């Protein structure tokens, strides 16, 4: 119900078709927090352990000892979803302010709110 | 390429969960345009007839006879979805840069990047 901004939940993504990423994984929370806090839904960031290395500026290396993590991981920024919070389960992590200043370069760029072939 | 940013088409979002914008819907693709022209998936938001005026600042009013809609309809920032470009269906439009320059903002708005509303 009451999720945070930089919060990490397990959500099944699950069913999906193609190249949208399914299965239960953590997420992170993305919406900003007047929704996160009164909304029925939440927009939130796949993460992946398929990869442990930001190939692309919309990826976001996660470090598995500083967080809750099993494996090093990856947030992708190109991969989001507006899900109802019913598909939260537990909470794993909550990233913090540098990590979350990342999160927004790659979530801009892959908006297209800033330039992607810019270093910012 | 495929899509470009702005160009609004008909995406079949089921099945869904909860209060997830389901169903053959107009969707307005809102993923970068490097994105849009590589990679299997596409970033859009959901469009809804089931309101007309935008009363709340992730909300962006789409008028149905300067855009070849059927019914006044609204943008909804606040349900956006990475979905497999199989997905969409029949291209219906192209929002001009006014409209997308207010969905910009909504964007932030939705995604936290600044205020929710104006703070006094």
């Amino acid at each position: 119900m009451i999720v945070k901004r930089g919060d990490v939940y397990f959500a099944d993504l699950s069913p999906v078709v193609g190249s949208e990423q399914g299965g239960v994984r953590p997420v992170l929370v993305i919406q900003n927090d007047i929704g996160n806090r009164f909304s029925p839904t939440v927009i939130v960031a796949a993460i992946t352990a398929q990869i442990q290395k930001a190939k692309l500026p919309t990826h976001v290396e996660i470090d598995a000892k500083k967080y809750g993590f099993e494996r090093d991981s990856v947030i992708l920024l190109e991969q989001i979803r507006t899900i109802d919070k019913q598909r939260l389960t537990d909470k794993i992590t909550h990233l913090d302010e540098v990590m979350m200043i990342r999160v927004d370069e790659a979530l801009q760029i892959s908006l297209g709110l800033i330039d992607f072939l810019e270093h910012h």
